[PDB]
C-alpha cells in the first residue's frame, strides 16, 4: 500500500480532493490532504506570504515530521507540482514518486517561473479573474482571485453544480508569486531532479490547454505519461475513479 500526498493548486484547498481520497482509502492506501498557506482553511491571510517557497510550508512541514525510511507519493494539481518541485528540493529522499494531475512541471535547465510564463502566454485571458497588490518582505506582489466566470468555464467545465458550488464558496485569494519564481535558484538536478515523475492530463482542459500541456511534456520528459480521455481541469472531480486507477498503477510501480 502507499502513503498519497494531495497538494491543491493556488486558490484552492484540501478539499478539491474530497471525491479521491475516499476512493485512494477504498483501495487500502494512506491519504493526506493538505491545505497549503492561506488556502482551504488555513488560518493565514495571503497577505503574510511573500515566496512560493513560504506559500508550500504546510507541504514541507509534513514531509520533515514522516519519520527516517517512510516516503510517500505526492501528488499535484494546476500550480501545486511547484510545491512538488520545492518540497523535492529538500526532501526527495522522503518522496517515491511525483504525480503531477493537469499542472505544471518545472524544470532544472531554467528557471523556476519557466514554465509560468509558457503558461500566460498560451492563455492571457483570465476572464474575471481580479488582481491586487501587497507588499512582504521588501517585494510587490500581485495577488489574485480566480474569477466565478472562468471557474465556470475554463476549470469545472464539466464538474456538476454541486461541485462548482464549492469552489465558489470555497476558493480564496492568492498569488503566482510570478516575479519571486522568475529570481528564486533553479530548482536542482539533485534533488527534484531526481525524483520520478508521472504525468497525468487530458486534451479536454480547457485552460491548461494541449499545447501548454504537450509542451511541457516536450520541454521536460516524464519518466510516465497518463492521458485521460474525457473530464476537464478538475480531473480529480470529473474523472476520479480513472485518476485512483493511475495511482493505483504509481504504486504498482514505484513503492
Amino acid at each position: 500500500f502507499a502513503h498519497f500526498v494531495l497538494i491543491h493548486g493556488i486558490c484552492h484547498g484540501a478539499w478539491i480532493w474530497h471525491k479521491l481520497k475516499p476512493l485512494l482509502e477504498a483501495l487500502g492506501h494512506k491519504v493526506t490532504a493538505l491545505d497549503l498557506a492561506a488556502s482551504g482553511v488555513d488560518p493565514r491571510q495571503i497577505e503574510e506570504i511573500g515566496s512560493f517557497d513560504e506559500y508550500s510550508e504546510p507541504l514541507l512541514t509534513f514531509l520533515e515530521a514522516l519519520p527516517p525510511g517512510e516516503k510517500v507519493i505526492l501528488v499535484g494539481h494546476s500550480l501545486g507540482g511547484l510545491n512538488i518541485a520545492i518540497a523535492a528540493d529538500k526532501y526527495c529522499e522522503k518522496i517515491a514518486a511525483a504525480v503531477f494531475v493537469a499542472s505544471v512541471l518545472p524544470d532544472t535547465e531554467h528557471c523556476p517561473s519557466y514554465v509560468v510564463d509558457k503558461l500566460m502566454e498560451v492563455f492571457p485571458d483570465w476572464k474575471d479573474t481580479t488582481y491586487f497588490t501587497y507588499t512582504k518582505d521588501g517585494k510587490e506582489i500581485t495577488g489574485l482571485k480566480l474569477g466565478f466566470t472562468l471557474l465556470r468555464e475554463n476549470l469545472y467545465t464539466l464538474c456538476g453544480p454541486e461541485e462548482y458550488e464549492l469552489a465558489k464558496m470555497l476558493t480564496r485569494k492568492s498569488s503566482l508569486f510570478q516575479n519571486i519564481l522568475a529570481k528564486r535558484p533553479f530548482f536542482t538536478k539533485e534533488g527534484y531532479g531526481s525524483i520520478k515523475k508521472i504525468y497525468v492530463w487530458t486534451d479536454q482542459d480547457e485552460i491548461f490547454l494541449p499545447e501548454f500541456q504537450l509542451w511541457q511534456i516536450e520541454n521536460y520528459k516524464p519518466d510516465k505519461v497518463y492521458k485521460v480521455e474525457g473530464g476537464d481541469h478538475m480531473l480529480q472531480l470529473t474523472k476520479t475513479k480513472e485518476i485512483a486507477e493511475i495511482l493505483q498503477e504509481v504504486a504498482d510501480t514505484y513503492n
